[PDB]
């Protein structure tokens, strides 16, 4: 590469080197395992990037890691990309298969695996063709990251090459036969990295990550980039606290002795966290959450802001940075009380800086922002994903219309304020209306003798597609359809039909079709009752 | 232009369109002229696009402002960048002549001039060959840009570029025979807007910009962007007072009553504004403004803070961005008493976000850091000029060794606190070492009888080039060099020769040489006394 | 496309119409089903060919076929390749998980699927997001197949274009974790046909496809092209019979009455067809098959020949066209006796016109040919594939040295005869020697209580990997270890350790692993066993 100096190229090298603040002598904790400085971070990342080069990884190469939120996967989130090799974050909780065909699709060079994870290499290693070592993580002092970066110097000269080179990919799971793989450049993180400091650093009183913050994801690294919270952390220099496996008692406690600050997780995370005792007698005033994986349940907001939580709602995905909204308020909206301000915080969020977000029918025009009008969320932003890796008609369907489509049914406010109603895919058509899956999930998980409600589409004659439910039965309510019929009866505010109540049939079920992950499969339940 | 959606340029009306926030009912203030909304101030720019492509403006033409810091500055910094065109900002304090080369160099296409600046033109109209259309900009209704601006409609489509499009350009006047040329693309100017923001933004208490503040330029916009200001206050969507000619009343008056709260200034504005009679009586809590068009003084650095206004100093130039530097103080910092702060205030700053900064020597070997030894400050940005318009080798001298040179000399701490000495051109060379010639200044600006201290150089047999001294006596004081030289003697702590007084044969002149803008002309002095 | 019409293009619509002979009164059978003449066949070709082009199908484009051998998988070889697009043709026997991971990784537009797949396409239809249209084939009048071409014109200008473009591509199963593309262009086609046809075309008397032949495939479609014979059989304008479903009783009343001359099969389908009970009283006389699946046994060689049948063996895989190498008898070794000449027909063969075949070691060093030294056969040739669709590392590694690499060991002769002892990655390495694992069950196969022998190989201390093998007991035979060991030891003509009994170590299993196809899984025996 010819650097042409000035000619800037955006690289990660520059948030490691380059960044808002640098205290050498900051703190980087990896629970109660390890703890060095900034400065130690550096040396271990040029140690790393020498360990790596020593292992015949070259510019281009893929290196994959199958590890928990660790220090070892901060140091892969720079050091892999500034030495010109693509960062594969490999999703664990992805089944065995599935982690197979992503690491045989991204021909993984080298794996990074925790020990934890080697039960599910054994169901794998055999159809591996591409992967020419293994490192197994451990958090003892037998770790072979660790006995390999401590035969490298902490001397390092990170090569200047173009800002469009890919730094980082990763496999989603979404509406494929199999996974789909997003890839960043990284001009596309360093701008994800500005433009998320420059939306959610410049609030005025609420929702900030700032340089005095104390960092501590509670979202897995190997999701898009832990919303690119690492790089943030790094390039303003603050506190990082990596808590390894996910346990709650763990976490809080690393919260209360850490005085961590800034977190990011997903809402059952923050539910099991509020839910444990631990959390009871913890001073969770200073402590800022942002929910961005699912939906944020309002009554969960609510919970946690009368825990006295600065908690809010993002939005993204993992073709999209991932960030596109955030929840931002102003000073009016903060002085309304606990009930009102769960509902803002709770809400999809204003597009944050460089993006531009629009909602729109099967035919790419643009509805409407009144929050009544709901289409497909459809965004240009500096960081999305070009296409799917070796994909063609995913990637065409991905983009289509010059617009990344998110598969997302919402309607956005005059103020901006977006909301999500559900998925394109789960979305129930009758006639000429198109009725969202997941409120109505809501309003039949009103009763007292219900558990978990699912509701999916199969088509009808006269009325096209209607929409049928899954409920169980408590202790000693042996209630039929009827009595289920007649509470969806019970209730107001509704259109079509009467009360959109004419063809429920309501059905039980003692089976629940749920994934790994723990949503709700619906073409599963599509195959499995039709 | 091949826009490739899904490939994203970094583009001015990116800034304007896809904001951190945007309240459409936000006002943007001219002084007590004009006000109006932010929606107002985007169909205005739709308006001005329409009116310039009316007016025949394509891409890649020059339009040039002759204009005071206002609302119309402010919509020509994105409707003639977003269509394509360079916006030339014209350096109003510059002599006429200098201005005409300015403008014949550029080859501006129209110029935008404000009325009270006819009289400049009138002197070089005739000698302009290349500009079609003058604009006369007014704070009346007669103003001929309103006129153009409200006979257009509000809709406008702005085209997409390469994000390598010049964007601003305008002259600087250093240590050349002619103005220099610099110009920036809109890249640059987005990523110069994003890293200040993630910079001064994610300030944990002191020294923040963020979306509550109330922005008011006191740097004039035909200046390096106004330092990216306006740019990032519109990209904030905070509210935007634009006080015209500056008067220390009239801004006084604008703070008071539009609750300015952020601000940037010159030292002598600063020092205009405090010791007016009307500010005695001002609460000026809550203001914040950053120096950095000369070195901030430490004694007014100090006043502000006993006004209890956040000062802070910054640092850069034309060819920067321009900002490469800013002061920013930790939570320990903060809690030191007037005198301590007023010196870290008044620093030339820590390097902003994606700012590289070196100290050479001649030979462009790198100086170690730690606040003793002094050399060129040397940058690598993402916003920095490639080179000088039209000029090859004051454009290989500025960017020779792979770094541009800033010509300022500055030792930097262990924890990364720049201080500049002087300049580069401005160094006195002794034998074997170099020693500033601005705190020479301050050593001899401490005798009752002295008004103004200019140091220069001029050559000597045995001890090279040695420093000659200018000042000025007082009232009843007909003091000869024999008291000057022995007051110089009773100072301390001196190196070199004795108490460094052996030459220094300090002169005293009645005239002595400024220039228009206000700092004395160095080699103006060198060819006058040699 | 440029034809440039004196710049030749080698392209499957020339051996199309232009072949070494045309009889328009030829017929075309497809088993008791339908039968039409060459002039019907090639009127459906450009029905097919405007079906197609309905369809939405374009030039690069793929069309995946799951048929049996018909004569609309003939049609489906010329007119889908000839419009430009590529033929998938889909391995039926392969899991439905396997077939769905090809179809998506081929990215099929369109997919002709028989009637007696659907079930297959039923579990693997929901991940399938790539085909936009399933053409349903049936051997009655209500094929979707038949509808559409009837409804077309029997008139069409084909295109040309590139004869570098890809025709025909399919997935291969060996030693990788997942099924392997490889694909063909139209120029690889006509010169394999072409070859083949210049090798067996111009043999003396024996091993003939000539002009008169009659030729029926028992080898499937969806193989390598069946071997290319669809394609030479149509360029020689001979009576081509299709039998469909292959029901060895249909085979061979399809031989008897359309006097069937040239075939070629699998030995396990030689083997059903010749142990048949109407095969006893058939005249296989004048029919000439070839054995290239698998090794040809000289067992069911000596059978076949006993039975007048002109029985020789081929050579190649999904790679190499596939034909590499063919037996080819002089004229004096047609006058040996049946097992002399056994021996000869069940070799690999000799290779075929315009192939260059060596044997080398792991360094790619060429090995003498002396019929003793084993290595792995590489090859270079007008018609193997490139690499693998969508690989790297794997293509890197079959193209490794400049040569395709087959997998295979043998030993070639000095006359040139191959033969092929076992694979590459099936080989047994002890101290500095290999043997080969296949004769070893042959060895232990000629017990009087042994059924089915398989020999894997696992490491020892002192003599490194050390075969193991695998045997079954017969009815009232608890013969233990030691019977076995035993009889190993009775033979003779061993070299080694003795006579190669020393750590034979043999163990009864009752369940022997056995993979779909019929060939036992060597690595899940490595697997279960260790
Ligand atoms: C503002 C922060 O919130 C987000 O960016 C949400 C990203 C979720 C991506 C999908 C997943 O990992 O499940
Ligand atoms: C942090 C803000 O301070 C600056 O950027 C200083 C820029 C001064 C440029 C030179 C001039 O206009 O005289
Ligand atoms: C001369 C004809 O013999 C051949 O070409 C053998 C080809 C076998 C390819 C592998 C398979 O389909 O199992």
């Amino acid at each position: 590469y010819v650097n042409d100096p000035s000619n800037y190229q955006l690289l990660i090298k520059n948030l490691l080197f380059s960044p808002v603040a640098f205290n050498p002598e900051q703190e980087i904790v990896y629970a109660n395992h390890r703890r060095h400085s900034y400065k130690t971070f550096h040396d271990r990342v040029r140690q790393f990037a020498n360990a790596l080069t020593k292992m015949g990884v070259k510019k281009g190469d893929t290196v994959a890691v199958m590890d928990y939120d660790s220090h070892r996967y901060l140091e892969c989130y720079f050091a892999i990309p500034m030495i010109g090799a693509k960062l594969h974050m490999i999703n664990v909780r992805l089944s065995p298969e599935q982690i197979l065909y992503t690491i045989d699709h991204a021909e993984d060079d080298i794996i990074l695996i925790h020990e934890e994870f080697l039960p599910i290499l054994d169901q794998i290693k055999g159809r591996i063709d591409t992967v020419t070592r293994y490192v197994v993580l451990r958090d003892d002092e037998e770790c072979e990251y660790e006995r390999l970066l401590e035969q490298e110097s902490t001397e390092y000269n990170f090569p200047d090459f173009d800002e469009n080179t890919v730094a980082t990919t990763f496999y989603t799971t979404g509406t494929t036969g199999f996974p789909k793989g997003v890839f960043f450049t990284h001009r596309q993180l360093v701008l994800h990295t500005m433009g998320i400091l420059s939306t959610i650093g410049t609030n005025a009183s609420q929702g900030r990550l700032h340089q005095g913050d104390i960092y501590m994801p509670i979202t897995p690294m190997f999701h898009v980039h832990a919303w690119g919270l690492p790089y943030m952390a790094t390039m303003l220099g603050v506190k990082q606290v990596y808590p390894g496996k996910y346990v709650p008692d763990v976490l809080l406690n690393l919260i209360e002795q850490e005085k961590v600050t800034f977190s990011h997780c997903v809402p059952t995370i923050l539910h099991l966290l509020l839910s444990s005792p631990k959390s009871k007698a913890m001073d969770f005033s200073g402590w800022k959450v942002v929910i961005g994986g699912a939906a944020l349940p309002k009554a969960l907001c609510k919970s946690a802001l009368e825990r006295d939580i600065d908690v809010f709602a993002g939005y993204g995905m993992s073709e999209t940075g991932p960030i596109l909204s955030i929840v931002q308020l102003t000073p009016e909206q903060l002085e309304l009380d606990v009930d009102q301000q769960a509902e803002y915080r709770s809400k999809t969020g204003k597009k944050v800086a460089l993006v531009e977000a629009y909602i729109v029918d099967e035919d790419m025009n643009k509805l409407p922002h009144d929050g009544e009008t709901a289409g497909e969320i459809v965004v240009r932003a500096p960081w999305l994903t070009p296409n799917y890796y070796k994909d063609n008609k995913n990637s065409k369907a991905l983009w289509r219309g010059g617009y990344l489509h998110t598969g997302d049914v919402a309607h956005i406010d005059d103020e901006g304020f977006i909301k999500i109603t559900d998925r394109v895919k789960d979305m129930i058509k009758i006639s000429g209306e198109w009725v969202s899956s997941l409120e109505l999930e809501d309003i039949l998980h009103q009763h007292q003798s219900v558990s978990e409600v699912a509701v999916i589409g199969m088509p009808h004659n006269k009325w096209g597609e209607v929409p049928l439910a899954l409920v169980t039965l408590k202790e000693d309510a042996q209630v039929t359809e009827k009595e289920l019929l007649g509470f969806a009866k019970d209730f107001i505010n509704k259109g079509i039909l009467a009360r959109e109540a004419l063809l429920l049939k309501v059905k039980i079920v003692d089976e629940i079709a749920k994934t790994s992950v723990g949503k709700v499969d619906k073409k599963e339940l599509r195959k499995l009752h039709l």
